[PDB]
């Protein structure tokens, strides 16, 4: 049989391309292990004349790719690239409309939690350690968030169509952001026992579960905030009917519904109050509803309590 070939580029990061020659009589799986073309799995398919020149992903089956891959994703999960492509295969069909000055995601495949989280990240100062996330966040800020959402699914071990928790997701991303300058000192007091002062750093320093109001946390829940050093704070608690006031907060997640089967919305404080429901938009001067996460910006705070 006539043995024909084409040339292609393989990569793990789409930053280093490595020219390959493929036998057209064999599937890519017989030459590259698993193989993808914008996420679509091409392991079981044989080369086409049109694939010549095009860039193909591969699993890091050789030391170069392993290095390239860790340097780019900051992970060694042997399944990461696969889960990123499969997700990407899906998130590329999503629409990412600009809603109220920000990138959003039209509802599809239970992505309400990804949308609310993508709106939140555009609004708080976050610097990602993995290049993959740095690169995809920057393209994402410009309405091309298909890769950003697909990497989030793969970093948070979720599959398209499953519902996630906003707070759990953001927690994952925080583990990949550079939040080392972040500190938190708490003081707790009893009139009989004593007082316990905790100090927290990093991810734990910007996240709290039990209250939605920063102001309450500075007065007392007796636990009170003594010092906080962070670009922002995330205040979280199980959904409770709550009232947000223009100007007192940056953003917030509304979780309507039941445990692991509800709907998420994002409220943002700009010149007025806006509800960003995926690709839908309402404005209002006040807002009340089932709120679970409030986000407040910050630089430095020190208490006056003694
Ligand atoms: C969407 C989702 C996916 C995975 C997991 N593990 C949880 C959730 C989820 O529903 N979280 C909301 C905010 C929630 C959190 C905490 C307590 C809650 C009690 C009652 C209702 C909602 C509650
Ligand atoms: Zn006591
Ligand atoms: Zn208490």
């Amino acid at each position: 049989a006539e043995v024909r070939t084409i040339k292609v580029f393989t990569t793990v990061d789409n930053i280093n391309l490595h020219t390959q020659v493929v036998d057209m009589s064999m599937t890519y799986g017989q030459q590259f292990g698993p193989t993808y073309l914008d996420g679509a799995d091409v392991t079981k398919i044989k080369p086409h004349n049109s694939h010549e020149g095009k860039t193909f992903y591969v699993l890091p089956n050789d030391d170069t790719l392993r290095v390239e891959a860790f340097e780019y994703y900051h992970t060694t999960d042997p399944s990461f690239l696969g889960r990123y492509m499969s997700a990407l295969n899906h998130t590329k069909k999503w629409k990412y409309p600009q809603v109220n000055g920000l990138t959003s995601i039209k509802w599809a495949d239970n992505n309400c939690y990804l949308a609310t989280a993508l709106l939140t990240l555009q609004q708080i100062e976050l610097k990602f350690n993995p290049p993959a996330l740095q690169d995809a966040y920057y393209r994402a800020r410009a309405g091309e968030a298909a890769n950003f959402c697909a990497l989030i699914l793969a970093y948070c071990n979720k599959t398209v169509g499953e519902l996630g928790d906003v707070r759990e997701t953001m927690s994952y991303l925080f583990q990949h952001a550079n939040l080392d300058s972040c500190k938190r000192v708490l003081n707790v007091v009893c009139k009989t026992c004593g007082q316990q002062q905790t100090t927290l750093k990093g991810v734990e320093a910007v996240m709290y579960m039990g209250t939605l109001s920063y102001e309450q946390f500075k007065k007392g829940v007796t636990k009170y905030l003594v010092q906080q050093e962070s670009p922002f704070v995330m205040m979280s608690a199980p959904p409770a009917q709550y009232e947000l006031k223009h100007g007192t907060f940056t953003c917030a997640s509304e979780y309507t519904g039941n445990y692991q089967c509800g709907h998420y919305k994002h409220i943002t404080s700009k010149e007025t109050l806006y509800c960003i429901d995926g690709a839908l938009l309402t404005k209002s001067s006040e807002y009340k509803g089932p709120i679970t996460d409030v986000f407040y910006k910050e630089n430095s705070y020190t208490t006056t309590i003694k």
